[PDB]
């Protein structure tokens, strides 16, 4: 194809035929060609660092020690149920109910779900200070809706019998024995989801941030021992101080069954919070058949994963700092994370000169956006620091104690985060998820090391496609805080409103042309369907906003990389027209015929080869770099085009 004509045909027209779709994918693209990478990659790493033996203390050794204690199945085998039987005796010893709290944070420090779950993020309304959150977590069930709904019905008419089966391969026997405490242990469970919030109640935010006292927290929920149950977490009443309860009428009747509820009856419940925990972790009875429960009654999967694809997954969950570390040691060197500073740098000044000149925007507004962008911070690349795993014994012949060791140093770590005040460069994901987003409540990109990767940002090629490719895709995130969706947040993240009603009506009649332009669109596979197929344009205008408000920065965030000079031509190609063709390889992306019909009716975002060629038929620099004449396919004419920035 021609690039006036079809800019996306043009450079993935040798991609689109002759690349089919696996048959376990939905879709196929190069979003999702970088998920193939980053589990390859660092599947590649772990299992290079158990066959290399480093010295006992480092981090090589500490991933590739874990790793292979979970992938020499024979030595758990040798070990039996016998490490289970050792914590299970942490339960059987408990004679009040004083010790039994105090068994179960120990428990819950070494990675079991308890009866409250805790995790420590931000105040979110002061940000300088961590809090620690109580959550519900008291049930087997993934949901509420697993005991009182009739769909469920038949999950729970099948949960005893999965228990007595649990039960019955750990203490020995047969299943009717144990049919009676299973019976125990779904009552009870019943009792606890008697007092969950639906999934509807907890995204509300406004009865989901409750401060307490934690003097306030033992006249709450009295009948549990609040104060044995966070010392065995690893911590103290004198350093959670202020704490939020996230369900907080959850935690009053969950403390009231505490006491009011036979203590055998918890016990026998809390033995299954242990046995269900640990089942990945056991031997072949314990992780088979709690398969045939989570995997194949519950999400249908007709066979378990494998050894290595749990033990990746054990090594990210408990270090994905050490398997961070090494990869951006060997994937993401610091002349490539030095690379990206510049350009997200540049990215912030194309959108101070922009904001600046720009019309549309009252003035008083104008500099209400530049002390946004003077707040705006970029979490790009790896952490400044690291997280230190130096309290952590990893074992190589003892999978079930490197998991309660593990599970412990994490515990550890966000439960000291309660001294120091917050980092604000914390990267709450490590870096090798592809999740490259905006988090608008404090205002900074994310963009980890994985989503740096090519054909998004080569760090060894021309600076021209890394403007096009990931400097429009950081300019659509950056873009998202300026748009009418970031009109609600300020450079502090909180929720007042920087447009006047003017800037809200010129925004919407500027972009009300992006409207009609796109629900004329069909693609290209969905052409020949006797219904016609069109992009719901009042649906996909806010990604539709941001992709135009993304590539119309990073044209001039590479003019002002140049400096004067005029770009290097290689092969016939200019670097204005280099920017175009890394914006129309970042959506390298086909799906199957019946994906993309439901793509056009819940997807927010457009089919992909309308993010790339209708955003540059908006674009004035896109008719100057390829002299795209009047007989053009997106040709626009100048009256209608839709300019946000420029
Ligand atoms: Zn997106």
């Amino acid at each position: 194809a021609r690039p006036q004509d079809d800019l996306f045909g043009h450079v993935n027209g040798r991609w689109l035929a002759e690349h089919e779709i696996p048959a376990d994918r939905a879709t196929d693209g190069a979003f999702r060609s970088l998920f193939d990478r980053a589990e390859t990659q660092v599947r590649d790493l772990i299992i290079q660092a158990s066959q290399a033996g480093a010295a006992v203390g480092t981090d090589a050794q500490r991933i590739g020690d874990l790793y292979a204690s979970f992938l020499d199945e024979e030595a758990v085998e040798r070990a039996g149920v016998q490490p289970l039987h050792d914590e299970l005796a942490t339960i059987d010893s408990a004679a009040d109910a004083t010790e039994l709290a105090a068994a179960l944070g120990t428990l819950q420090r070494a990675g079991v779900g308890g009866g409250i779950g805790v995790y420590v993020d931000t105040d979110s309304k002061d940000s300088t200070r961590y809090l620690v959150h109580f959550t519900q977590s008291g049930i087997g069930l993934p949901d509420e809706s697993y005991y009182r709904d009739e769909q469920h019905a038949a999950v729970l008419a099948a949960y005893p019998g999965h228990i007595a089966r649990m039960f019955g391969l750990v203490y020995g026997g047969e299943s009717r024995d144990h049919a009676k405490t299973a019976d125990r242990i779904v009552a009870l469970e019943t009792k606890l989801a008697d007092a969950h919030w639906d999934v509807v109640k907890r995204r509300d935010a406004d009865l989901g941030y409750n401060l307490r006292t934690f003097a306030q927290l033992q006249t709450e929920g009295a009948g549990f021992d609040w104060v044995s149950w966070v010392t065995a977490l690893g911590s103290a009443p004198d350093a959670m101080t202020e704490l939020v309860v996230r369900q907080p009428d959850y935690l009053v009747t969950f403390a009231s069954l505490w006491a009011s509820v036979n203590v055998e009856d918890w016990k026998c419940w809390a033995r299954w919070r242990l046995i269900r925990a640990r089942a990945p972790w056991l031997t072949r009875a314990l992780v088979a058949e709690d398969f045939e429960f989570y995997g194949r009654t519950l999400t249908g999967a007709q066979q378990l994963r494998d050894r290595w694809k749990r033990g990746v997954s054990l090594v990210e969950n408990l270090m994905g700092d050490a398997v961070g570390k090494l990869y951006v040691q060997r994937h993401f060197p610091p002349d490539a994370k030095s690379r990206i500073d510049t350009l997200v740098d540049n990215l912030q000044e194309a959108y101070r000169i922009s904001i600046s000149e720009l019309d549309w925007m009252t003035p008083q507004t104008r500099q209400r956006a530049l002390a946004k962008l003077n707040k705006f911070t970029a979490k790009v690349g790896y952490p400044i620091k690291w997280r230190d795993y130096s309290k952590l014994a990893i074992d190589r012949d003892d999978l079930y104690g490197n998991v309660q060791r593990g599970y412990a140093v994490n515990h550890d770590r966000e439960l000291a985060k309660l001294f120091g005040p917050v980092d604000r460069d914390e990267w709450f994901m490590t870096p090798q998820t592809v999740n490259a987003y905006y988090n608008p409540g404090m205002n900074e990109i994310v963009f980890p090391a994985a989503i740096l990767q090519p054909p998004f940002f080569d760090p060894q090629a021309d600076e021209a496609a890394n403007y096009g490719g990931i400097g429009a895709v950081i300019g659509h995130e950056i873009g998202h805080g300026f748009d009418d969706q970031g009109a609600k947040y300020d450079g502090d993240g909180n929720l007042v409103d920087w447009w006047t009603d003017d800037d809200r009506t010129e925004f919407a009649a500027r972009t009300k042309a992006l409207i009609e332009q796109y629900h004329a669109y069909t693609p290209r596979d969905l052409v020949d369907h006797p219904g016609p197929p069109h992009v719901q344009g009042a649906f996909t205008i806010g990604e539709n906003i941001g992709d135009l408000g993304g590539l119309s920065i990073a044209l001039l965030a590479y003019q002002l990389s140049l400096n004067g000079n005029p770009a290097p031509v290689i092969d016939g190609l200019t670097g204005m027209q280099r920017v175009f063709f890394g914006w129309a390889q970042i959506w390298r992306t086909k799906s199957r015929a019946a994906e993309a019909i439901r793509r056009l009716a819940v997807d927010p975002h457009s089919p992909p080869e309308f993010r790339c060629n209708g955003v540059v038929r908006n674009v004035d620099a896109f008719y100057q770099a390829f002299d795209v004449t009047e007989d053009d396919a997106l040709f626009l004419d100048p009256q209608r085009r839709v300019r946000i920035w420029n």
